[PDB]
């Protein structure tokens, strides 16, 4: 029987240290598969419940480069047909359409824009139910992709609950990231997270040299197709990254994020793409945004203040949360990065007794004791960290704990976001320093692997955790397992 966080925190681990290379444009799965206005590129997302589903894809070759000329998403129609048997797609839902561009007014840049984007809502669905469906223009010859077929989250309920949810963060699209996504495949997940940093595709100058800002947008299209085996069959629920701001002309951010995946925006009442809920099963989920506006008076503040009054913990015990950048991390990547974010959130989630947390951003895997406002905390939620996916960035090896290696505080702030806010310790054993000079005891398991979780939720108290390392292939290999615990009546 595994270990368990109902005994309180372990005594820290770190795993002692043992670039990757991004996939050529010359590899077939990155290539067009489709001819004309087929879809490529096919993604499945959750609805904020499990009786609606999403479905997206384009139609259509990109542009890169010359006097582009954006597509009109008015002239392919946005159709999914559907149904409870391969042979009997006899439901229908229509959606709508989208382009985007990625445009620099700079000599010698390259300009982008994309096929045409598609998002179709199903509504109507039966909960943990498989669902046939093809997507397309049925009014243009060959234009309708072949019969796919993906699975609705289970009913909302305490007992109720997906097998297996994949985590992952940070995957770019390098042979490391082939590794990671083929674990992830093999364990089955019903539902995959992606905590933001996705294609890297501002790791390369627009004229696709691999490194004002700039960005190679045909990143994502050789990212979506790659991953087309998955999303296609599996949900996929991502939030923003700060790789995902590309910034372009007019101070544009997030045009590619925005545009290319489905959120439950609306369904949510967030009306926003960068950070939204939705449940599954009896979890409800929460995405939030790192890299929007966070503070206290803000609209997503206000949105989460209503999001949370709204949970039933006799409905959905569990409560999740997944955002790019981590509170809680020990590397000395990133240090304390987001303490603006910690400083302006956790106390709100820490009284609605959130759960578990999982982030990327650090590229390593570290999994935290549970905690609050850095203090060990029977009802502090578990801060979990993967954005170990694989990206070509270099691995984060070294600890802030390291000799000689804390950083200057100055030196730590998210520059995007602004502000200051971690100040030294006042308090335990790193009182008057900035950081430990050993591995801080709220850091339960840190180790520099690329790799990916999978989390399954047993019941309304406890749920079991696994991070997969990818250098581990055999049968049943595991890097750190752990049963979370949650104690409703000790919290609430
Ligand atoms: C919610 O799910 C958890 C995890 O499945 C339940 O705890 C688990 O309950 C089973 C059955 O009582 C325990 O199995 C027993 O484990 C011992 C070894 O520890 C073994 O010798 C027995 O033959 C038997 O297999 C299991 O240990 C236990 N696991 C943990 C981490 O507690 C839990 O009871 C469920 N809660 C509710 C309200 O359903
Ligand atoms: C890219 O688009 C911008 C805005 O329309 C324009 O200023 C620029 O000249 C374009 N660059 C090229 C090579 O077409
Ligand atoms: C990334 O993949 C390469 C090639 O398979 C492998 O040699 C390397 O060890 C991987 N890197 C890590 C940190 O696992
Ligand atoms: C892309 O632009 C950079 C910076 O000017 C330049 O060094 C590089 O050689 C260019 N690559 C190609 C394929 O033109
Ligand atoms: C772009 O951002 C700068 C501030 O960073 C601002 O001065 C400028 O007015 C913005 N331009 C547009 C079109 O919003
Ligand atoms: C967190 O700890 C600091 C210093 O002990 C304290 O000033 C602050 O009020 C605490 N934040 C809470 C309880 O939300
Ligand atoms: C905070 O701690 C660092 C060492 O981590 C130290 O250099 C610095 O002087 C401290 N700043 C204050 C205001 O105490
Ligand atoms: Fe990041």
């Amino acid at each position: 029987e595994p270990a368990s966080t109902l005994e309180g925190p372990s005594r820290p681990v770190t795993v002692p240290l043992r670039h990757a290379v991004d996939l050529p444009d010359t590899d077939p799965r990155v290539q067009r598969r489709v001819t004309g206005w087929a879809p490529e590129q096919i993604a499945v997302a959750l609805s904020a419940a499990p009786t609606s589903a999403w479905v997206s894809w384009i139609t259509g070759d990109f542009q890169m480069g010359g006097a582009v000329k954006p597509l009109d998403p008015g002239t392919v129609g946005s159709v999914v047909r559907y149904g409870l048997a391969a042979d009997s797609l006899v439901r229908e839902a229509t959606g709508d359409a989208l382009v985007y561009s990625q445009l620099y007014p700079f000599e010698g840049l390259q300009n982008y824009t994309s096929g045409i984007i598609h998002h179709v809502r199903l509504q109507g669905l039966e909960p943990g139910t498989k669902y046939y469906y093809q997507c397309g223009d049925p009014s243009i010859p060959g234009a309708m992709s072949a019969v796919h077929a993906f699975r609705t989250m289970p009913a909302v309920g305490p007992r109720s609950y997906p097998g297996r949810i994949a985590v992952v963060g940070d995957l770019g699209l390098t042979y490391n990231t082939t590794s990671t996504v083929e674990h992830m495949a093999s364990n089955q997940p019903d539902l995959v997270l992606l905590l933001g940093d996705v294609s890297y595709a501002n790791l390369y100058l627009t004229n696709g040299t691999g490194t004002i800002a700039e960005t190679y947008q045909p990143r994502w299209d050789y990212w979506g197709r790659y991953m087309e085996p998955v999303t296609s069959s599996t949900p996929m629920m991502v939030v923003e990254g700060n790789h995902e701001i590309e910034q372009q002309i007019g101070n544009k951010t997030f045009a590619a994020y925005s545009a290319r995946f489905a959120f439950p925006s609306m369904e949510s009442e967030s009306f926003s793409p960068f950070y939204y809920s939705f449940d599954a099963g009896g979890i409800h989920f929460i995405m939030l945004a790192a890299y929007a506006d966070y503070s206290k008076s803000g609209e997503q503040y206000r949105w989460l203040e209503k999001d949370l009054a709204k949970v039933d913990r006799s409905v959905t015990p569990w409560l999740v949360a997944g955002w790019h950048a981590p509170w809680y991390s020990t590397y000395k990547a990133h240090y304390r990065e987001a303490e603006c974010m910690r400083v302006a959130m956790e106390e709100l989630l820490y009284s609605y007794g959130l759960d578990i947390v999982f982030t990327g951003h650090v590229h390593a895997y570290e999994r935290s004791n549970r905690v609050f406002n850095y203090t060990l905390d029977p009802c502090g939620a578990v801060h979990i960290s993967v954005g170990d996916g694989g990206n070509r960035e270099k691995m984060a090896t070294t600890h802030a704990d390291d000799p000689g290696r804390c950083p200057e505080p100055m030196s730590t702030p998210d520059a995007f976001m602004g502000g200051f806010c971690a100040f030294n310790f006042t308090s335990g054993p790193a009182a008057g320093s900035f950081c430990w000079d050993r591995q801080p005891d709220y850091s339960a398991y840190r180790e520099s692997s690329f790799g990916h979780g999978i989390l399954e939720v047993k019941n309304e108290t406890h749920a079991l955790w696994k991070w997969h390392r990818n250098q581990d292939l055999y049968q049943g290999a595991v890097g750190d397992e752990i049963y979370i615990v949650r104690e409703p009546e000790r919290c609430l």
